[PDB]
């Protein structure tokens, strides 16, 4: 472990590890410090879906910087194989958003006008997922809201930037940043370290860095609980979704069937309640699912902030310091931009001004 | 593996190791085969109550056998503790058997002539356990049905009467039993040998040899699946039982919730309607166990014969070979009687005639 | 479960898969029995290495068969995945067969004439593979010798064979066949069945099959031990091999290592003995192993037979009987064209007679 | 959480579990804050053996406090079990402290002249465990040095603690202890609390409070890696050790074998090479355990002070401000003694002065 990098990132989840893949892409000396294993806390959790469409609620800057993030993931899977042998596991099948109530169709057909967002009538569904709920009313076809492992996208980033000379610490949690001399210092259990920028990735354990560095945002854990199991009799290529709540379809014969919301939980293993709550609203979404054996139960703690946006930026007095933190239920989808944008704003080159205050960390 | 033994048995479960132990303690040269790993298969998915009060429904032959086997389990694991080495984990803390209905308090009053039970009015129940569900009528306390863990019951039992030189043999599933020449010839892919006694102890699976040995008696499994949770927050001392769903505290804090019906399901991995419904059932019992931690699930096939009972004796034509099938929902509890029994007439000695008649292999 | 059936086919490993999937494409009303699930026993063991040029030594039918089956998985991955939706998970970085000796060296250098195979010097190996053993004389390079995943082979085939109409089912052992009628008798727990074709793909418990139908062919298990390691550290894209063991890659960032070899051992778990010499050998081939997380561990059974080489053909005396079992160490590689092979045999089409002489079912 | 409790303690590992369970008992109004799960982390790797005799080298103020720890646990299972419902799972085998050398001989018969340690002969040993490597030169024998599971002995202990009044929080890693009011102030990510008394049990982690506080006292990992087997042939009552290494025969008869020692190295999870190694040593010491079925495999953190001894006391400068951590290889045996230990200081009771001085926090 070297005494000074001129970049360091906190904490190896998934943005963790895309930020240290484009930094090091701009050949930058940099090192990621990471508590535990690289991706092994709300990363491992996530479904995978690239629901840029989950969020277009408003078509304010949230959404565009979502859509780029979800064009960016084009072609990204090839390159980060190239380097890393590490496959991210991309389907392509698409999503069905259901419609259950006159409501649901209002909600969805709201965005009727973009492209590659289409309407299917109860009928047109059935005819490519036969197996769906006949309860519903139709649903929203969404072509590129597709989905990746989690998991290997995260360790695909870091392999990669292994590769491209990152310096990578598992098991290496931070302790402390300390902004005063003319350059950052982090301490760890294992050493301190200089870095000319210090970005926090922590997820949502990212509060405890604000307020070393003189900031109140605050994050707030939302639970999220799943299950997985074999789907070895039925075909379904669409992720099914609806009111939150997903069934996806792996390219290994399993289904991710999930989430649960407990807000302020931070424990990290799934409830009996919360489990048979999944299991119930599964049911309704793809009946056949109750006759397929179970596989694994799991949870993660989703990164919730005050207006349930990521804080993306710099610190308002520091330069040097940036923030990555508050992807409530987009990390996936975000990584890729998010990366991006940390990066550019490390190398000082111009970015989106809109993206820029939309995340900016002294939000109202 | 030697080409002749005086006894062999076919079956590694909780019933023959059992035989096999007592066998062996009869200083009788004997030798078992079991397909996978001993008691790898029913025995290692059941709760382990040893419910002689879950079968009085009629005070015949039937409850008295099982109430001789639970007396039977007085001191076994002391006893084959010395011999193996292997803890058979015993829990006396007795059950609960909660009435939520005057149908259910009808049906659980209907014993209490008998001794051990006793009946407890809901504020009686609340006192002793705060946190079984408010809505009971009362429940029928039944102290000598407690429980034990089957797997270890069964790796007792085997480890014990390989100390006393029975040859165990894992991987090693018979394929067919000649009852032709003046001693028996077992056939199995790993070498054929011969014995002058053969034990049909393949649970569920054992309707293959009594075909095989001229005989119509069929074997239907009755799928249970299961869970487990981890109860680090409230006192639970008494098993909780209604309508044969169960809570079981174990020894390490876990709770052993369960069981569904699947007649004719063959499958032994639980699917997901399935665990909902276990789910739902426990929450009634015991409310707090939504808010507990889930362990593991898992499922076994239930021995389901004809009437519900066991054979346990002689073949019509042939006293050299005897049958210990059919253990519905008490293979448990009634493995001493069972391995004694089996063991009491191949060493020709003289067993109680009402238990022998009970369990015949030509019934009805 | 239907009463009558064109074929059925009993064991579903990934030949049984194989042969069910062609039998369907074939349009032929066919049902697959398995004893437990899908490709649950040797085939989930394997590494997945399409071994063709483990065969060459001598360049006879048999390793004509191995390149014909290895040119068969061209695209069989994208046709599966089209009709199941399972990805075979096929990495195409060759293996290098390293070579410790000038023994090695002479020995790989006799199949220097073949296409797609060239010889690498030492330098010019860790050229390639820099972590490689420093202590190698050089490596055969092998281009087409990649491999897959062999439980999802597995299962794409059976999905695949499904979606075309093949019924099957899991948890259904065969018990018996009876040839007496015009049509074979095939029974099971669940109920009986009539077909016209029956296929024995077992494995190596097709022992009992070929007794129960008049043949003495015999089957040894060779017990293979394994294990996986998580390689986030160094870079490797070709598969180690030396001395029929073997370091392979997988997509996912896993290494899978191993194997022992156990003749007549019939248990399925590793012992400490089998998995320390698999670990001392990795450490010979790749010496950065030695720091890797260890993953999992596992072990399969080879189903030996007394010349090595599977049984793939018709039953001498009764053209309806089919055996397809014996696969020692090349039954992923040989799945395509066994199934191929089988089903060919049933549609009575025209076959390769040196093959089909190759693989007789009475060899001298 | 509320706002205020008399004591607070730091980290739920077996130390910080033992140590509310005494508060509690002492009936003080406490709080316990662990980061993950209870006895998640080092505690959950541990052996279990009360290893009183692995310190006896030097008949110091230690070895005194190791004793008086290993009385302390005669009875407490039962105290624990009677508030708990846990098992402790107690096995009084004993252990063998084998020799395979002169020098062994020499060393080890250093302690015949203690109680309870008696040397046995190469022959005298093999009578008791036959199954011992006939390349011992004897061995001695101490009837206390028996062995517990150390998750259990914490579950037990933080059950009994609550249903005592202590308020256990999961999950809850607390980030900063404040010294300037009357009282202590502790944050965390789900509030801040004030406390009279804080005690610091994080075990390898509370280096982060030491630095807080103003003391420099360091922790360094070292890290042991181990494994277990399933026992299922041949006899093993007492627990075999050699060198810091063993293997230790539980009730549920697996073999908990190991101990590789790697000081700076803070990853969890075994490699390669350690496990190997674990492997080669215990055939040494029991060649039979080569054909045991391998179970499971894992690894955790020793928690090194400069000296090898814990700093167990109150801060030089505020007896408001406690710590029990540093236990390297002792601290099951240690836990409750070092838990009456804490409890008693807090409570302001006379405690044994050479005690409170070996493990002084300020030691030169
Ligand atoms: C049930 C569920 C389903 C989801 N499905 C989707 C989905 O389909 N699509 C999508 O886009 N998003 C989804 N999400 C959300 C997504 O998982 C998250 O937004 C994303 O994982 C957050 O990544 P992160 O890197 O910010 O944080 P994390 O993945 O939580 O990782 C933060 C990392 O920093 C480390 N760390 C913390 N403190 C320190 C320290 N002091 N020093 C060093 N390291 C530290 C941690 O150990 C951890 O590795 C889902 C979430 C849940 C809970
Ligand atoms: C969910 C559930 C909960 C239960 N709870 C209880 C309870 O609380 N109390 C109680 O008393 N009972 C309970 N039971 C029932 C109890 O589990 C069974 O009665 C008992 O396990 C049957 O034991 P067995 O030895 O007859 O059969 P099994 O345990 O099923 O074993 C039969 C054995 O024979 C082997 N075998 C089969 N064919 C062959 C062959 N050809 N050659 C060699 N070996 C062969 C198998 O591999 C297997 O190991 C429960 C059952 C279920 C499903
Ligand atoms: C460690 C190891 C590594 C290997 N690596 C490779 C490799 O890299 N490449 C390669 O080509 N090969 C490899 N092999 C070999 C390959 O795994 C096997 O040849 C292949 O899996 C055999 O497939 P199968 O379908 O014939 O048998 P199996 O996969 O063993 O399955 C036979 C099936 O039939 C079922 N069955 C048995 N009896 C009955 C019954 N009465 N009724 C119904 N079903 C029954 C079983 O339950 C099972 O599912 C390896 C093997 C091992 C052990
Ligand atoms: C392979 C191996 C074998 C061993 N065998 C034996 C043996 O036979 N006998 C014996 O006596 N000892 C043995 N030991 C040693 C023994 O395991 C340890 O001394 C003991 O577990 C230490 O307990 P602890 O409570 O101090 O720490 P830990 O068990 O490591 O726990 C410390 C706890 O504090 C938590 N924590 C950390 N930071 C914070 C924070 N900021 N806020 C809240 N919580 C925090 C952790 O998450 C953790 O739960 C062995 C150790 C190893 C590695």
């Amino acid at each position: 472990m070297k005494r000074h990098y001129e970049a360091v990132v906190i904490g190896g989840g998934i943005i963790g590890s895309a930020i240290a893949y484009y930094l090091a892409k701009e050949n930058k000396n940099t090192a990621l410090f990471e508590s535990g294993t690289m991706g092994g806390r709300t990363t491992s959790a996530a479904a995978g879906m690239l629901g840029a469409h989950a969020e277009c609620e408003e078509r304010d800057a949230f959404f565009d910087f979502a859509m780029h993030s979800q064009r960016l993931y084009k072609g990204l899977g090839e390159e980060l194989y190239a380097l890393s042998g590490v496959d991210i596991r991309q389907h392509n099948g698409g999503m069905f958003k259901l419609a259950f109530s006159e409501e649901d169709v209002l909600q969805l057909r709201q965005m009727d006008d973009l492209d590659s967002v289409s309407w299917y009538s109860k009928e047109e569904v059935l005819e490519k997922e036969p197996y769906a709920s006949g309860d519903i009313f139709g649903a929203s076809f969404i072509q590129d809201d597709v989905h990746v492992e989690p998991y290997f996208v995260c360790k695909a980033y870091v392999k990669a930037a292994k590769m491209l000379g990152a310096e990578i610490f598992e098991h290496t949690p931070v302790l402390h940043v300390e902004r005063d001399g003319e350059a950052l210092f982090i301490k760890t259990p294992s050493g301190d370290v200089w870095a000319n920028h210090v970005v926090v990735a922590s997820g949502v354990w990212s509060g405890m860095f604000f307020k070393q560095l003189g900031l109140n945002n605050a994050f707030l854990p939302v639970k999220g609980e799943c299950l997985s199991v074999w789907n070895d009799d039925i075909p379904l290529t669409k992720t099914l979704y609806h009111d939150h709540c997903y069934i996806v379809p792996r390219k290994s014969g399993r289904l991710v069937v999930g989430a649960t919301m407990k807000p302020g939980d931070w424990s990290e293993t799934p409830d009996l309640g919360g489990l048979e709550s999944v299991m119930k609203k599964a049911k309704t979404m793809l009946p056949p699912i109750q006759n397929m054996k179970v596989d694994r139960f799991w949870a993660g703690l989703r990164p919730g902030t005050k207006d349930g946006k990521p804080y993306i930026g710099r610190h308002p007095e520091d330069s040097r310091i940036l923030f990555a933190a508050g992807h409530f239920r987009n990390g996936i989808l975000l990584a890729p931009a998010t990366g991006a944008l940390i990066s550019d704003l490390i190398m000082n080159k111009e970015v989106n001004q809109d993206w820029l205050h939309a995340f900016r960390i002294d939000r109202k």
